[PDB]
C-alpha cells in the first residue's frame, strides 16, 4: 500500500475568452488513496454549486483533482477549499489568496 497527502493549491483564474467571468479553483494534486471530499467555500459555508470537478491520475497512485466553478468576489467575502482524506485527521482548509 502506499498514501500520499494532497497539496492544496487555491487560485483564480479568467478564461482570455471572457475574461469578465472569473473562477475558484482548488486544484488537489498528488494523492493516494483515490478516495477524497472537496469542498469550495464562501464565509465558511459550502457552495453546492460547483461546475467542474475533474479527477485524473498519472502513475497508478497518483491522483489530481481540479474543482473550479464561476464566482463573483467582493473584497469582503472570504473563500477557501476544504479537504478531507485519510492522510488528514482535520479537515484541510486552504484559504484563497485575493491576489
Amino acid at each position: 500500500m502506499i498514501q500520499r497527502t494532497p497539496k492544496i493549491q487555491v487560485y483564480s483564474r479568467h478564461p482570455a475568452e471572457n475574461g469578465k467571468s472569473n473562477f475558484l479553483n482548488c486544484y488537489v494534486s498528488g494523492f493516494h488513496p483515490s478516495d477524497i471530499e472537496v469542498d469550495l467555500l464562501k464565509n465558511g459555508e459550502r457552495i453546492e454549486k460547483v461546475e467542474h470537478s475533474d479527477l485524473s491520475f498519472s502513475k497508478d497512485w497518483s491522483f489530481y483533482l481540479l474543482y473550479y466553478t464561476e464566482f463573483t468576489p467582493t473584497e469582503k467575502d472570504e473563500y477557501a477549499c476544504r479537504v478531507n482524506h485519510v492522510t488528514l485527521s482535520q479537515p484541510k482548509i486552504v484559504k484563497w489568496d485575493r491576489d
